[PDB]
């Protein structure tokens, strides 16, 4: 009966009661008036509300004169122009200059019963002695830097020297392959590298300085690369080239000046897979990229201070970046660096971390949730006494899925936020806020601060008021986080985003705005598809099918498959391609069958 069919007779679920009993603190906002209220200012009036937020979250060396100038249009918006600020003074040092023994990181290691816990001020120093080591060896304000490593905190301890000094870090996935890594590296013409000798992940060693090794033979512009020693293991090693972390940092101070920034100064590359095929270094600026994480953990997650946040995503994605580094850090609460898999040493590893130190809000892919599900509910035994906020990010969480995550996860105890948003938005733009927002399963709820979403026609691009109605999903009005470029090509960044519906900044997705409002998320429109958490090109694996020598024509389509018009040997052949995939990619995109 109606247009937007998933929310027929769907019933709205409000906080439950305990959440606020046995909330630590007070709430942020005093419930769903006041978000209304500050939702309508920060539409009506963005320069006031931004103003407010940015001055409230965000310490500033130079105040800014003036809150936003370009449009959407115009693919020239700037955020807070004229001001001065570091993003890892924001992170690090303004905390350890209030409480030097805070804990900032908690990290939990591959192995149970490893890890250590890092107060605010061992992060200035390790932050700072990384930082003159890349000064040392010539990095440079506006350089960029190449980062491909695992979930320990020395990756933390990476960005945010990058960001101390002024460089650009761009973070490549320690799960791609060479090939894949040394694209990125080329398109970003990084001069540094921050590797480690090996990973460990879920019991198994990851070759990462082999890969990064046969990566660096076609990256000529890589003078330097800084070798964490995560294992020990012998490992090759280019004189003139490589250094020892350890080796290098116990030779320069404790302390290290933050370099002072524009507002709109580079902060970091991350490179997404577009629908095209070549990755995308969608590049976000300083404040106003701060001002969205800062104001998302804090109105989202119901970031406190004492809080300790938890997000199971890895730092090479848009997840990682936002919401286990810059958000809680920058807010000063504590967060939590993963290394191990949902699966090993059992099933039970999550619940055991969030029991172990007691946190507080969890942040995980819905991938991962039925992963465990299939694993059945006796691997979850765990008090969790603490855990009041459930993220959930990457597709919509859907009913029987959410359920679970509420009863047997949550124990009824906790608000379940589905955030909807992208790499290009830097943070959350449609999500319920934690603690104040009542949700439906598998709607993203309503428009965070500063997000005006509209439904288009598909084919006139028009916009289609009021409620239950379906569509494209854009938005209206620019917002401080949002990607400021694609690195190198603006005019890709232009058609891509802002000249398809001009006037609006397109998504790519599809969505359904219910009668009451609430938004549902319908999935790309473009070629771009979404498997085991992964935001795949189907371009780029027929690209990588095509280039062996029996394959002419090649289609992927949507778990993905691929179906190629090539031959003797068809059993042995499907292996061959499948490999072919894993060296242009990696593991994590071989087709799940390869049709003839």
């Amino acid at each position: 009966l109606p247009v937007v069919v998933e929310a027929h007779q769907v019933d709205t679920f409000d906080v439950p009661g305990v959440f606020y009993e046995n909330h630590p603190h007070e709430p942020h906002l005093s419930g769903m008036n006041e978000y209304n209220q500050l939702y309508q200012q920060s539409i009506n009036d963005p320069d006031t509300f931004w103003a407010r937020m940015a001055r409230d979250l965000i310490t500033f060396e130079k105040d800014f004169d003036k809150t936003h100038i370009g449009t959407l249009e115009g693919g020239d918006n700037a955020w807070f122009v004229g001001g001065r600020l570091n993003a890892s003074f924001n992170c690090v040092d303004r905390h350890a200059m209030r409480d030097p023994n805070k804990v900032a990181i908690i990290y939990e290691a591959d192995e149970p019963g490893h890890g250590r816990s890092i107060t605010y001020a061992e992060l200035l120093k390790e932050v700072s002695r990384l930082a003159w080591v890349m000064k040392s060896q010539g990095v440079r304000k506006g350089d960029t830097v190449a980062i491909y490593l695992p979930m320990i905190p020395e990756a933390i301890f990476a960005l945010l020297a990058c960001a101390r000094i002024g460089a650009i870090h761009s973070v490549v996935f320690a799960g791609f392959s060479s090939d894949s890594l040394r694209d990125r590296t080329l398109d970003a013409r990084s001069k540094f590298i921050i590797t480690t000798d090996e990973g460990k992940r879920g019991g198994k060693v990851i070759g990462t300085k082999k890969i990064v090794d046969e990566a660096l033979k076609q990256c000529p512009d890589v003078t330097n690369c800084l070798v964490f020693k995560r294992t020990g293991a012998d490992v090759p090693w280019t004189k003139g080239r490589d250094l020892w972390w350890h080796e290098e940092v116990d030779k320069y101070p404790n302390y290290l000046p933050a370099e002072s920034m524009d507002s709109e100064d580079p902060l970091f590359l991350l490179y997404t897979s577009g629908s095209t095929g070549k990755p995308k270094g969608v590049m976000h600026t300083t404040a106003g990229y701060l001002v969205g994480a800062a104001a998302t953990g804090k109105y989202v997650f119901d970031i406190h201070p004492a809080d300790r946040f938890f997000c199971g995503g890895d730092v090479g994605w848009i997840t990682g970046h936002t919401y286990v580094v810059y958000a809680p850090l920058l807010l000063g609460c504590t967060t939590v660096v993963f290394e191990s898999t949902p699966a090993y040493p059992n099933f039970s590893r999550y619940w055991d971390v969030i029991e172990k130190h007691k946190v507080t809000q969890f942040y995980v892919a819905p991938t991962a949730l039925r992963l465990l599900k299939r694993a059945g509910d006796h691997h979850i035994n765990h008090e969790m006494k603490d855990l009041r906020i459930l993220g959930s990010v990457g597709e919509p969480i859907a009913a029987e899925v959410w359920k679970w995550y509420h009863e047997v996860v949550g124990k009824r105890q906790a608000h379940i936020v589905d955030t909807y948003w992208q790499t290009e938005t830097g943070s959350h733009v449609i999500t319920p806020l934690g603690g104040i927002t009542p949700t439906k399963p598998g709607s993203a709820s309503l428009p965070f601060f500063g997000i005006d979403p509209v439904i288009l026609d598909p084919v006139t691009g028009a916009e289609i008021p009021g409620n239950d109605v379906e569509g494209i999903l854009a938005f209206r009005k620019p917002w401080p986080s949002m990607a400021r470029t694609v690195w190198g090509d603006h005019k890709r960044y232009m058609d891509t985003y802002l000249n398809v519906y001009k006037g609006f900044y397109f998504t790519g997705d599809g969505a359904g705005r219910d009668h009451e409002g609430y938004y549902w998320i319908r999935g790309r429109v473009d070629d771009v598809v979404n498997v085991s958490g992964h935001r795949l090109s189907t371009a780029e694996i027929e690209a990588a099918l095509i280039e062996h020598h029996c394959v002419a024509e090649a289609a992927v389509v949507g778990a993905v498959h691929a179906f190629v018009a090539l031959n003797d040997n068809r059993e042995q052949l499907q292996k061959e391609l499948i490999m072919q995939v894993r060296k242009s990619i990696g593991p994590f995109a071989a087709p799940k069958v390869v049709f003839v």
